[PDB]
């Protein structure tokens, strides 16, 4: 098992410069026939010429056109293929191959595959080398020109990089289409696309050379209808792009597909994006709410990547943070410009405080420059994604819009057409710090470990006010918990977006401060405070910490109800809930290990209450915000301050917590789910694909969140509310009405009812196959295995594999029973996945990241699941490195 190590980088001693591909799809094979035209650079050293080439049937090969010969000449292990160095010409030369690879049978998805009727490839990371022989790295940058052939009946329309230079008839009802695509590009961003594709399409003139550019958005024929919020995001990322950041598409054409079959949302193929289908087509009969946003952000990521990643480059994959954490970032910056809601932000902290703390303090924490892999493909992770764009975030927040803008522009204008590494991006930075500070002497040299450091910082808080010298003190610590990357942790720069609030009146008493806290620790004092203050801290969650706020409840409260900055007042929310949870979880949990016939539960703050109750009837407050504040933090959430979590004992005091909650609030809750209706369910622009109100989808989220709350809660008549809510014309109304039915005897009928409606489209029955998978039903695992046998069955598409396991996998109280019955699930599930897509299979892993933060039972019995799925013969290299490393092997 090789490693592949981040200072070991060393340029090849071999140059490609022009790729000429001649791809023939027939029936059962396709043949790909291939002359490179490479040079030797002047790093070579009279070394081997080898490539990389995976899977591949060798038909012949060359060097000059002269026929190689096997064993005498090369060598071939169907992963590299090897010319030795005598018969390796020393000035430029062509090399030839052709190969034969089967698209059909190809059910990893990487490569060149078939989705359905569709063949398509995906090359990132590691993939062109399943085509064709190539020096598979992303700093081998070549021209293409690629000609592609197939039946015309079932591949009418044929897709690649570039500019189609030619389309031409060939006998036996066969057709080509060539492609030259002059420009420079690592073989990550090739693409093929063959199939009967429909499409939508637009003219986009942009903004400042005036350039026509032909947008076009394409499906299958089945479901060319859901194409057109797509085209209206497209649309509104490049407007995006050039007014933030005044950077115009540079191509005469975009191409957008959507395919049934895909590993992730999609890829960002220089002027061809290809696109998981769930993340590229909706409608308003047959999507969900959350498709909506899903589809912009996606669609936003690929669109961001033609600057951060196709036009700079990353010089290895060790950089991958710098293309992907940057465009999230990006993508980030231009969903919360186009939602305009609170929710936006604060769903992107939510899943990084879940998520991807669970993975920075797990066996698998690394740092977002990872300082080696085995498996590429293992290292796309919420880390290098999400911690990652909060690093790239944290530049904006140190440096202000304007001076951020200018250290962006440094890095693109220096950067274009060439690679770059997170160095570079932080240099262009640090001459916009020097700028802003004014003066040269000013650096950003701290900042560097952000990118090498693994592991969340822990920051804290103590508080100093003297009333006589109106002088305020706020003291702050750091800490970085030791692990498996640094024994020696040291200090990060980060920055401290910070209020005072007044708590008489609840205005702010000082201007936008952002503290730069560059030690161990700090002492920041404010002087002309003219009355003790309540701080809000981290506004806009300024820094991927832990924050440790040390506030009482009644100053959480009053920030809860009176700041002006929406995430503070969700985290203050957060650190309520929190201290009551872990006060409960302990009070249950020595019940349970004491066997005591009697004890006391310490109730939920009175005062708290109240104020999720004015908040709740506040009409002029926010209903995405309001969803947020009667939900308890997420389970991944909490187990970050746990240890050996029982999960029996959390699921029983998040029962408790919401009962209390729900004893003295279901009637507001009630009254609140009748009144919203009117606007929630509005149905004017149903028929309107291109009209989308995030705020009405927000109304929609609290009605449904309500209606789960108050269905647990068994409030008097709310199966009468749960039946009407099943009639409703919208998804997410529909198909929430199924998952609170499971407290009822109603379930089986809405099963079949929301069945009906969602079968006849292949992404709403993946929708609807989520909502049975998450339904809190004391039978789930007798409803799984009806799932299995009537609906998922054999299938190899992961959005149905997904679909059916990952949302059961957080039910708390079922997937963790304690016979062990919900791992031995999904280990079978990974185990069978791994043997055709060893990347979902790893995906399906996902439960088992926090295996040894529960208790010492589950702990051994997710260990033994893990042991028994690394002694499987056929384990695939991806998973076997994944599960190595989770279990510290
Ligand atoms: C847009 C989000 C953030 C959801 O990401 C993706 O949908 N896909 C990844 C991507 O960055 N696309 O640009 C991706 C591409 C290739 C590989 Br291998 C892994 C992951
Ligand atoms: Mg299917
Ligand atoms: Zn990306």
């Amino acid at each position: 098992p090789k490693i592949h190590y981040r200072k070991d980088y060393k340029p090849s001693g071999f140059i490609i410069n022009q790729v000429t591909l001649n791809i023939n799809i027939h029936d059962q094979e396709t043949i790909v026939r291939s002359v490179l035209d490479m040079d030797i650079s002047k790093h070579n050293v009279g070394e081997d010429l080898v490539f990389d080439g995976v899977g591949l049937k060798i038909n012949e090969i060359s060097i000059n056109n002269k026929k190689l010969v096997e064993g005498e000449e090369y060598t071939y292990d169907n992963e590299f293929l090897t010319i030795f160095s005598k018969f390796v010409p020393k000035s430029k030369f062509a090399f030839s191959s052709e190969v034969i690879i089967h698209p059909e049978t190809n059910y990893a998805l990487t490569g060149l595959y078939k989705s359905k009727n569709i063949i398509v490839s995906q090359c990132e990371a590691t993939g062109f080398r399943r085509i064709t022989f190539f020096i598979d790295r992303p700093d081998m940058m070549a021209k293409y020109d690629v000609t592609v052939t197939a039946d015309k009946e079932k591949y009418p329309v044929l897709l690649s990089n570039g500019d189609k230079v030619n389309e031409f008839e060939i006998p036996g009802g066969r057709h080509g289409a060539r492609f030259n695509d002059p420009p420079l590009k690592p073989c990550y961003l090739f693409a093929v696309v063959a199939g009967d594709l429909k499409h939508l399409s637009a003219t986009y003139i942009t903004k400042y050379t005036k350039k026509k550019v032909e947008l076009y958005v394409f499906s299958e024929e089945k479901y060319v209808s859901k194409l057109q919020w797509a085209l209206e995001c497209l649309k509104k990322s490049m407007a995006f792009d050039e007014d933030y950041f005044g950077l115009e598409y540079d191509l005469s054409r975009l191409n957008l597909v959507a395919v049934s079959d895909f590993n992730v949302g999609a890829m960002e193929n220089k002027g061809l994006n290809i696109f998981n289908a769930n993340s590229l087509l909706a409608s308003k009969k047959n999507s969900i709410d959350f498709s909506y946003a899903r589809i912009l952000t996606v669609v936003g990521h690929e669109y961001f990547h033609q600057y951060t990643g196709n036009r700079v480059t990353l010089r290895d994959w060790f950089q991958l943070t710098l293309k992907e954490g940057l465009t999230v970032h990006r993508e980030n910056l231009f969903s919360e410009e186009m939602t305009k809601t609170v929710t936006t932000r604060l769903s992107h902290v939510d899943l990084l405080r879940s998520v991807q703390f669970l993975e920075d303090s797990s066996p698998l924490s690394h740092p977002i420059r990872p300082e080696s892999y085995v498996s590429m493909e293992n290292f796309y992770t919420t880390t290098v994604y999400d911690k990652g764009s909060e690093v790239m975030r944290m530049y904006l927040t140190i440096l202000g819009e304007e001076y951020y803008k200018k250290g962006f522009d440094i890095y693109i204008k220096k950067n274009d057409g060439n690679t770059a590494t997170c160095e570079d991006f932080n240099y262009a930075m640090e001459q916009a710090y020097k700028m802003k500070k004014a003066d040269n002497s000013a650096n950003l040299n701290q900042y560097l470990l952000w990118f090498s450091q693994s592991g969340t910082p822990h920051v804290s808080f103590k508080y100093n006010y003297d009333a006589e010298k109106k002088q305020y003190s706020i003291h702050v610590n750091q800490y970085t918990k030791p692990d498996e990357n640094q024994k020696e942790k040291k200090p990060l720069f980060i920055p401290i977006s910070v209020g005072l609030i007044n708590p008489e009146n609840g205005k702010e008493m000082i201007s936008q401060t952002t503290l730069e806290l560059t030690k161990e620790s700090d002492t920041f004092v404010f002087n002309n405070i003219a009355v003790k203050p309540i701080p809000s801290l981290f506004r806009g969650f300024s820094a991927p910490v832990y924050i440790e706020d040390q506030l009482t409840d009644e100053e959480r409260i009053l920030l809860l109800k009176y700041d002006s900055d929406a995430f503070v007042r969700y985290n203050s929310c957060t650190n309520i809930y929190m201290k009551q949870i872990l006060m409960n979880y302990n009070e249950f949990l020595k019940a349970k290990n004491e066997k005591l016939e009697s004890f006391q539960l310490t109730p939920v703050n009175a005062q708290f209450i109240d104020a999720i109750k004015y908040l709740l009837e506040d009409p002029h407050a926010d209903a995405g915000f309001k969803s947020y504040i009667v939900s308890l933090p997420q389970d991944r959430y909490i187990i970050n301050f746990v240890s050996n979590l029982d999960t029996d004992v959390l699921a029983d005091t998040k029962e408790y917590i919401y009962k209390q909650i729900g004893d003295k609030l279901n009637d507001v809750y009630y009254k609140m789910f009748k009144s919203l209706e009117a606007k929630a369910d509005d149905l004017t622009y149903f028929n309107d694909e291109s009209h989308v109100d995030f705020d009405q989808m927000n109304m929609r989220t609290l009605r449904n969140t309500l209606l789960s709350l108050l269905s647990k809660a068994q409030y008097p008549n709310i199966l009468n509310e749960i039946i009407e809510h099943s009639k409703s014309p919208y998804p997410s109304n529909w198909l929430t009405s199924l998952s609170v039915s499971a407290y009822f005897d109603k379930y089986f009928e809405l099963y079949d009812k929301t069945y009906k409606l969602s079968k006849d489209d292949e992404l709403l029955l993946q929708e609807w196959l989520k909502t049975v998978s998450r339904s809190d039903r004391k039978d789930i695992y007798e409803i799984l295995k009806k799932l299995e046998n009537e609906v998922l069955k054999d299938s190899k598409n992961p959005n149905d594999i997904r679909a059916v396991y990952l949302p059961f996998t957080n039910n708390l109280r079922r997937f963790h029973d304690i016979s062990g019955k919900g791992y031995k699930l999904i280990a079978e599930v990974i185990t069978k996945t791994d043997k055709f897509n060893p990347m979902v299979a790893t995906q399906l892993c996902e439960p088992f990241k926090l295996w040894n933060k529960l208790d010492t039972k589950r702990q051994e019995l997710m260990l033994n699941e893990m042991n028994t799925m690394l002694q499987e013969p056929q384990i695939s290299n991806n998973l076997k490195e994944y599960l190595l490393r989770l279990t510290n092997k």
